[PDB]
């Protein structure tokens, strides 16, 4: 400390080198919008086309769920079943456990799983997944000229650009939205029938004559002795051809007639699957997801992607553009050119409060140098631990400028102070000041890290949110005081001009601060006033206690948060139909919408992509959804131009004049999180029921919910209700008896109304599927289900009416399962005023009370939010307890800290207030905004008290004096850092355009807690120092000594 | 945990050139101890039940869950789950003159879930105004249906 | 851990048992080695004692 | 007995077009046979995790899994960690009654 | 050669062609952490460029 005062240059070599340091850092490090947050969660996903609900359920779903046994870490399991054949296993495991090992070792349990499954099932694959649900950007591909189809452009994406985007560097992953080619094979039963065939001789026909062939070699090994020739065998090959399938035979008349396939059915280059289709603008369109890759840089990734595209659109087929409908990157690259607006402005008012202030410039060149080192150097201590340059951790920059910037300014201004004092050179007076306020900035450091570290150890994905933070920001006051002890002093003690004792400037000069009186006279009226209250301290305990019960008030009726909302530039409009409607039923809705978007919000809305058959309730016909794109924020002024009045009026617009529900929304900044005042209950079948008794309890838990509006609101089931089903009876007795083979009814039946998935060809060069399935119009209408006949055994056709009854009945869509078991979803939550947690308990109150075999459960964000709620007040804990050792351990009293903790209300009841009345949210960034104005009015107590302790010890003075002079040497710079700080803030506070509710959230509760906090110090922390001290020792005294 | 992968990825190779009674029977690999930690037992105090209907609900109800517990290897069941029990006359077989094979095919054949498909179903024909599921032959469910099985 | 976890799963079942199906507990590994080693603590509070 | 252009467009294309977002791959490179083989091989970082990096390929590749046939699916396709230098190569012969 | 082919080297000469590429890079770290070391024990600014 002292050594570097007498060696400049080493301090400079310190500076440098974690300036390099940084810079590397700097460089070479990942960016992304958030850092990994949620649980990781392994999915496995699987089709069986055609099947039932109940088909998937009992014949992949539980064989699953019970092959998924000893898989390390598993914290919960939860499935579903779709009725359009579909079925998602998603496990959710412990938060920090290995993604990749986690991943493997589930695909690796399905893997022996596989062969207990259906043959349709093990061929249409199974997949296993790392499931977030954060693309960093979704590509659409569209066609103008009307050119192409769907599933023609959908293939283009496939077969020419999804590739190269994969090659494409700092993309890590990269998924399809549509449809790829298939052989389609359209059926018609009549044209069977004709000819006394059946669906079943047309799948055997396709098995047969598309294959390959294992062929081998000539001149084998081992040829016979002076074999000549080698070379390879080729045989029968695979078709290409929709035409090669035409000409397949199928069955040859007595007549020499022959049956070709081309006579049965229509064939066709067509898709895979039909649920799904998508419209960009109402133009045909179809699209790519992409995935950033593990600790790549989010906006690099974006550009190289977009300079792809641009290499690709000159081979393009006519009409075919790439559109952006999804990019969070143009708002990760205004975030942080936000931030670094910030940090540089904050650096300027540092400069223009320190000129206006000590009005001399090689002392204002010193802080000035200071933070843009101890900047570097965190980011440095970042990249060491593993972090990256995102939201939270950048926020949690911006909060450290403040203990940045006092650290340096408290110690030039002693230097100042002294050299004006008593005459000292420049390095003299540095080691008074220095030797002075040591301890303190040691102290400091102890208790600023004592406060904010024990929040680090929050568990969960609100654990790892505070953990950026917590990092970011102690790493940031660690290094900012190593520098306070090492380069600052040695930048005062070289660069700092020297000041005549007994200056203080008063006037002297006459153009540039006529000031320095004007201030000086009132420091002094402000302490001549303190002696003054130091009199009648009693009043002013009181007043203190106004202050507490005022902010204890202020602070319960404040309402929390997890994060606040942000206009993203996008958003997104969800439509549900009344069940059982058909594709084009809700086609139409969404054509109404994305005009509707085209419309009446012409000039906000850029795009609309509706997606019929994808929503988020579920898969089907039934459902759609709309993801909508905004224009730029630059183009979009007023409030009423931002999502918040946009959904509004969407919502407002589709409510009243509708007959399906269209809700119209924006997603939260973290995309896969707790809805704050929300939760997720589930409701368990546990005894050998079924899903009536289930459907029963549920309907009986939201009657009784239904029963608290005082503390419920809008408590929901989370799936699909139950549908009328078709049911088909079949006779075995008089199918037997006919002559017809089970299987020949069954799989007619079968790829006459789901389809079939036959055998595979190479189309171009890739290799695709082959269905064969009815044709539309033979397919549709119960009563179709006669144009089809089963050959039997003899020779002859019959119809299904000779063997099959049919019903209508009820059965679900989706069927839910929770760790193994059938469950069922249930969302919610809490009551205008009240908390999430009297909610999720009056809850458990209503589901106890339900009927036997019915128990109860919790799953995601109430799992993590109710294991990880019974930290808080225990950590808080840690820090009281170890910030009063640590403050113990500077002084020297057991009592003395008290005088320095006593401070804590007086910058609270600055937030709380600055908050209430702009009507924010106690969440996160108001959190971290407490316990930064609790670091700095402890930073400026512990200094007051500092000097207090040290003048009372060390110059023997009175009591009332030596607090009094403290008070005095150390208005001047808490009024600096204050200026400097409250003039930073101001920005962060009065701000919109992009993330404002960020910048909002974290300046507000700031701004309003240092005002209060220091213009309540100055006054309160000297009766807390007497006041305490006036319960001490015993003689002395109030002290005249040696 | 990489041993265990290690391994696997070799039965994989090994698994399509065995049995197909093995492979659907299933095959496990497992890092477990040795001994047991700890053996936790079930009984029925009224006498209510017999050892099986228990059996029964200890791997109908529990050992899903307690084998998906964190840190569980193996676990062993001192009884056994439920099946559907078909117990063959040779005599009475012989009687209608037929064979085991018979059984197995017929058992085969009438219980079994079927893909069915769906009336409206995509890509439909213009208008359509009705989307439903076909809910075709569905797995048994009693004793009895099995008794009528034909 | 293991034994905790697996005591917890139990008793979120045991309301959903069958009348008179009562869990039984004929053997553990682990009562010995929390007792046992609660007889070492034992042990250093009462030297400090001595 | 497949033909290469055949392997290399319907089981290798097929393969590398599932290795994006492998983390610390320096190069890929393959080869596609008409006695019916076909090999991949990824070249890591320098201290890449090897045994991890095993894991990701193989949980990359057994989703490219549903695009390949099923002969390849029943003799098996395998992830292996793999160098290009034989250690060393032991020899055997026989020396007196020389059997083959 | 013709439009659309390429080149690279891979196993040794890739190899060597990074040794190749870091010897620069090498030398001015190298050199600079001197610099900056001696700038550090021997208190001047000028031993340095000596
Ligand atoms: C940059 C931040 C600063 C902005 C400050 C905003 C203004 C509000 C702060 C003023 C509060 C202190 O106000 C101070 O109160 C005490 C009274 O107890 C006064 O003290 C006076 O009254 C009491 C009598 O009851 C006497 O013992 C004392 O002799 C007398 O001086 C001070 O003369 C007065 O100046």
């Amino acid at each position: 400390p002292n050594f570097f005062i007498d060696r400049p240059i080493f301090a400079w070599v310190i500076a440098i080198i974690i300036m390099l340091a940084g810079g590397l850092a700097i460089l070479k490090l990942p960016v992304a919008q958030y850092p990994t947050i949620a649980p990781p969660a392994v999915t496995i996903s699987a089709s069986y086309p055609g099947a039932d609900a109940k088909t998937v359920q009992d014949t992949v779903t539980q064989v699953i769920e019970q092959n998924m046994n000893g898989i390390d870490n598993l914290m919960y399991m939860s499935s579903n079943s779709d009725s359009t054949g579909t079925v998602q296993i998603t496990l959710t495991f412990e938060s920090g456990t290995d993604a990749d090992i986690a991943q493997v070792q589930v695909q690796n349990k399905l893997q022996l799983a596989m062969p207990l499954l259906p043959q349709e099932v093990q061929q249409q694959g199974v997949s296993v997944e790392k499931s977030s649900s954060s693309f960093l950007m979704v590509v659409g591909v569209i066609n103008t000229d009307g050119t192409m189809t769907q599933e023609d452009i959908s293939d283009y994406v496939a077969a020419n650009m999804k590739d190269a985007i994969s090659r494409t560097s700092g993309v890590g992953d990269v998924q399809l939205f549509g449809s790829q080619y298939a052989m389609r094979i359209w059926m018609n039963p009549n044209e069977l029938n004709k000819f006394q065939l059946t669906p079943v001789d047309v799948i055997t026909a396709i098995k047969a004559q598309n294959a390959q062939v294992a062929a081998g070699q000539l001149g084998g090994t081992p040829p016979v002795k002076g074999q000549q020739l080698n070379a390879s065998i080729i045989a029968q090959t695979r078709l290409t051809s929709t035409e090669e399938f035409g000409k397949i035979l199928l069955k040859v008349n007595q007549d020499g007639s022959r049956v070709l396939l081309r006579d049965v059915a229509k064939i066709e280059l067509g898709g895979e699957n039909y649920d799904i289709i998508a419209e960009f603008n109402g133009q045909p369109a179809s699209g790519l997801g992409i995935k950033l890759a593990t600790g790549a840089n989010a906006l690099d990734t974006a550009a190289a992607i977009r300079a792809e595209l641009a290499k690709m659109e000159p081979f393009f087929p006519s009409g075919l553009k790439i559109v952006y409908p999804y990019d969070t990157t143009p708002f990760v690259k205004i975030s942080i050119h936000e931030v670094v607006k910030t940090l540089v402005e904050a650096i300027i008012l540092v400069f223009l409060v320190m000129y206006l202030f000590l009005q001399n410039f090689r002392a204002t060149l010193i802080p000035t140098i200071a933070v843009p080192v101890v900047l570097l150097g965190t980011f440095a201590v970042l990249a060491a631990f593993g972090f990256s340059i995102n939201t939270l951790t950048m926020f949690g920059m911006v909060l450290a400028i403040g203990l940045l910037v006092d650290d340096a300014i408290v110690v030039v201004e002693n230097v100042e102070r002294v050299m004006a004092e008593e005459g000292l050179p420049p390095k003299e007076a540095t080691r008074k000041s220095m030797g002075q306020i040591q301890g303190a900035l040691v102290g400091i450091a102890m208790v600023l890290s004592a406060v904010f570290v024990p929040m680090a150890f929050f568990g969960g994905s609100t654990g790892a949110i505070y953990r950026q933070f917590s990092i970011t920001i102690v790493s940031a006051m660690a290094l900012s005081v190593l520098v306070a002890l090492i380069l600052t002093p040695a930048l005062c003690a070289t660069m700092l001009k020297p000041i005549a004792k007994g200056d203080h400037g008063e006037g002297k000069k006459g153009f540039f601060g006529w000031f320095n009186r004007m201030f000086e006279k009132s420091t002094h009226h402000y302490t001549d006033s303190v002696g003054g209250i130091l009199r009648s301290t009693g009043r002013y305990l009181v007043l203190y206690l106004i202050i507490v019960v005022g902010m204890a008030y202020l602070f319960v009726r404040l309402p929390s948060s997890f994060l606040p909302d942000e206009d993203q530039g996008v958003f997104m409009t969800m439509v549900q139909l009344p069940a059982g409607a058909t594709q084009e039923r809700t086609q139409k809705v969404l054509n109404e919408v994305t005009h509707y978007y085209l419309t009446k919000e012409k000039n906000n809305v850029e795009s609309v992509f509706a997606v019929n058959g994808f929503g988020f309730a579920g898969r089907g016909q039934n459902t759609g959804i709309a993801f909508v794109s905004l224009k730029d924020w630059a183009d979009r002024p007023g409030e009423e131009n931002k999502v918040e009045a946009i959904t509004m009026r969407a919502t407002r617009a589709f409510s009243q004049i509708k007959d399906a529900m269209v809700f119209a929304f924006n997603l939260p900044a973290i995309v896969e999180l707790g809805t704050a005042t929300g939760f997720d209950f589930e409701l368990i079948d546990q005894a050998g029921l079924g899903h009536e008794k289930l459907t029963q309890a549920r309907n009986q838990l939201l009657a009784e919910a239904a029963k608290h509006p005082d503390m419920l609101t809008s408590v929901r089931p989370n799936g699909l209700e139950d549908t009328p089903q078709f049911k088909i009876d079949i006779d075995q007795e008089k199918a037997q008896a006919l002559g017809v083979s089970i299987n020949d009814i069954n799989t007619t039946l079968g790829a006459a109304w789901g389809g079939s998935y036959v055998n595979d060809f190479i189309d171009r060069g890739r290799v695709k599927k082959v269905y064969v399935m009815s044709e539309a119009k033979y397919r549709m209408l119960p009563d179709d289900i006669g144009d089809w006949y089963v050959r039997a055994a003899d020779g002859q056709m019959v119809p299904f009416s000779a063997f099959s009854s049919s019903r209508w009945e009820y059965g679900s869509p989706r069927l839910e399962r929770y760790n193994g078991l059938p469950s069922m979803e249930i969302l919610g939550q809490a009551a205008p005023g009240k908390s999430t947690g009297e909610a999720m308990e009056l809850m458990e109150q209503l589901a106890s009370k339900l009927p036997t075999g019915v128990g109860y459960d919790w799953t995601g964000m109430s799992y993590q939010e109710r294991l990880s709620g019974n930290q808080a007040p225990s950590l808080y804990a840690i820090s009281l307890i170890v910030v009063f050792l640590c403050l113990a351990a500077l002084y020297e009293s057991w009592s003395i800290p008290f005088s320095v903790m006593l401070v804590v209300p007086l910058g609270v009841i600055g937030a709380l207030l600055a908050a209430t009345f702009r009507g924010l949210t106690n969440d996160v960034y108001f959190q971290v905004g407490l316990l930064t104005t609790i670091g700095l009015s402890a930073k400026n107590a512990i200094l007051i008290v500092e000097f207090a302790k040290d003048l009372m010890d060390k110059e023997g003075k009175g009591l009332i004096e030596a607090t009094l002079d403290a008070v005095r040497m150390r208005l001047r710079p808490i009024l600096m850092t204050s200026l400097a700080f409250i003039l930073g803030v101001m920005p962060l506070v009065i701000s919109t355009g992009a993330g404002s509710g960020a910048q909002n959230a974290v300046g507000t509760g700031v701004m309003g807690g240092m005002v209060t906090a220091t213009v309540l110090a100055i006054f309160f922390v000297p009766v807390f120092f007497v006041v305490v001290r006036r319960r001490f020792s015993r003689k002395n005294e109030d002290i005249e000594h040696s």
